[PDB]
């Protein structure tokens, strides 16, 4: 295992467990798989208000602390502020609600989930995200979140926060879709220049949910270059996709609700890719965001406009 030092001095483990499962998966499965993830060695656990699982994920964490397997300070838990709660007066209550659902005193990381503000209390809203970010800074000062960051921001959106007059805490990270078909090189370079960690979701090619993903889109884990690399290293396409991210300096999430795959994914630390391997993977980039829906693409702050 290892950690990256965030720009506020806290540490984030480089491999994260993805906890989202679509609604057909019974809620209690999150409890079970989160416990297995922790048994396999995951210490970074990624959730959100949106994922409707914070109560099960928090209960997994508390159970593994309660039985001596881990201490609270060995777990890095992320939640996220949903886009109906961008108005500043809504931010701390949203974080408090997440904390109550998970039964934790603090989150290691709290993210603005998306720049795409939605109308509260119920379609887009226009919110000054610099005001949302001030509200986020307040949550760090209160000890509700050790660190704060963003998700789904593009470069212009991130700059807007970084250039805020009176900025107190830079975002520690930008959690974004990132994988060999959509590798975000230029955004990564920008993030690296500002000491903001890029965190990759859908690093294994997404769950291909029919609500948002084109089933015609290429299946990342069937890619022939990943398959060739998997054979060369005697690993699996998933492990090649994860290892790629680690060697680019990207913190990588990995969702699995399968016991065997959960245990396999921690092997990312057991091997290395060469410069030539990495070049071959870099050759797959093709501007493919799996999340590609009419329900998002017209939003005035849709990030894939730039
Ligand atoms: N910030 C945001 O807007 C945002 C958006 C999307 C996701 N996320 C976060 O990112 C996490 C991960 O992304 P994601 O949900 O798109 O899924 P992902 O990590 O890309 O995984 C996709 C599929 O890979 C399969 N898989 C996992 N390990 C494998 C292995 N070793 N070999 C073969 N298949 C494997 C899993 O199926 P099985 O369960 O059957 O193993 C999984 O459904 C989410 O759970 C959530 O925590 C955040
Ligand atoms: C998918 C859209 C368009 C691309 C940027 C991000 N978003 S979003 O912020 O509207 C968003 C983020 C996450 C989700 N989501 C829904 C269930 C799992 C999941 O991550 C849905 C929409």
């Amino acid at each position: 295992h290892q950690c990256v030092k965030l720009n506020d001095g806290h540490f984030m483990p480089v491999l994260g467990f993805g906890t989202y499962a679509p609604p057909e998966v019974p809620r209690s499965k999150a409890l079970e798989v989160t416990k297995l993830a922790i048994e396999a060695g995951f210490r970074h656990i990624d959730s959100a208000h949106l994922y409707n699982n914070e109560e099960q994920v928090g209960l997994a964490i508390r159970s593994k602390i309660a039985d001596g397997s881990v201490k609270r300070e060995d777990i890095f838990y992320t939640s996220k502020l949903w886009s109906t709660f961008h108005r500043p007066e809504l931010v701390r209550p949203a974080l408090e609600n997440s904390l109550k659902k998970a039964q934790l005193d603090y989150v290691d990381l709290y993210l603005i989930h998306s720049p795409m503000s939605l109308k509260p209390g119920e379609i887009f809203d226009i919110v000054d995200l610099c005001t949302t970010w001030e509200a986020m800074e307040k949550c760090k000062d209160a000890g509700l979140a050790k660190s704060i960051g963003v998700s789904n921001f593009n470069r212009r959106q991130l700059e807007m926060i970084l250039n805020k007059p009176g900025l107190k805490y830079k975002p520690v990270c930008n959690q974004v879709e990132c994988h060999p078909y959509f590798n975000r090189s230029k955004l990564l370079d920008f993030c690296k220049s500002k000491d903001i960690v890029l965190v990759a979701y859908s690093a294994l090619g997404s769950q291909r949910d029919k609500r948002w993903v084109d089933p015609n889109s290429p299946v990342l884990l069937e890619d022939p270059v990943l398959c060739a690399l998997a054979k060369k290293h005697k690993r699996t396409p998933a492990l090649i996709a994860l290892r790629y991210q680690l060697q680019r300096g990207v913190v990588v999430l990995a969702k699995s609700y399968n016991e065997q795959r959960i245990r396999q994914n921690v092997q990312v630390f057991e091997f290395q890719l060469t410069a030539e391997d990495m070049k071959a993977i870099d050759g797959l980039d093709r501007n493919l965001h799996y999340f590609n829906s009419d329900s998002f693409a017209s939003h005035p702050n849709y990030p894939y406009s730039d």
